[PDB]
């Protein structure tokens, strides 16, 4: 049993709500968090600014000190920073971004990541203003992910479609 409430469930391991993730997070104070990172981990917008935000730029500090010492991710890639006051750890995890032009098909090496996590908190990676097809990002998930993963969908009009297009 976890803490996690009111997830519609789409298959034996994957869940998922219609939730701004950021107030998600500090209601369940999860052991993990995804953020929806680029690979300088520059949180300006989208899940990452909101995030980094609510941390009261935290998050933002830290990461910069990790960049300056490791460099950027990869695309695909991901690192575990703390949590700050949302969850124990944040994983980064960068997705390729469509609007970028990054390569569609390292969206699976980027939801592989979460696999090395028992349960998480997460967003659809590459969607939003990343620029992917979110249908296509939760396909991918449920394809990939075998770890406990809730999903979070800010927008209802469109989580309202995810569900009703889910096979
Ligand atoms: N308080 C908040 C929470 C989330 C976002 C957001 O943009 O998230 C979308 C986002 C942003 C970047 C990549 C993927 C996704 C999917 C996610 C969604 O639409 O579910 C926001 O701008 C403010």
């Amino acid at each position: 049993v976890n803490s996690f409430s009111g997830y519609l469930k789409l298959t034996d391991n994957v869940y998922i709500k219609n939730a701004d993730i950021v107030e998600e997070a500090k209601k369940v104070k999860p052991t993990v968090v995804v953020n929806a990172a680029n690979v300088y981990l520059k949180h300006g917008g989208g899940v990452a600014g909101a995030l980094n935000k609510a941390t009261n730029n935290a998050m933002q500090v830290e990461s910069d000190d990790y960049i300056a010492t490791n460099g950027p991710l990869k695309v695909g890639g991901s690192c575990v920073l703390s949590g700050h006051n949302l969850a124990k750890h944040c994983l980064h995890v960068v997705g390729p971004n469509v609007n970028k032009g990054e390569d569609i098909q390292l969206l699976k090496s980027a939801y592989e990541n979460f696999n090395q996590h028992e349960v998480l908190l997460a967003p659809l990676l590459s969607a939003g203003i990343f620029g992917a097809d979110p249908i296509h990002s939760l396909r991918v998930c449920v394809d990939t992910v075998r770890t406990n993963v809730y999903l979070a969908v800010f927008d209802k009009n469109l989580y309202d479609k995810l569900v009703s297009s889910f096979l």
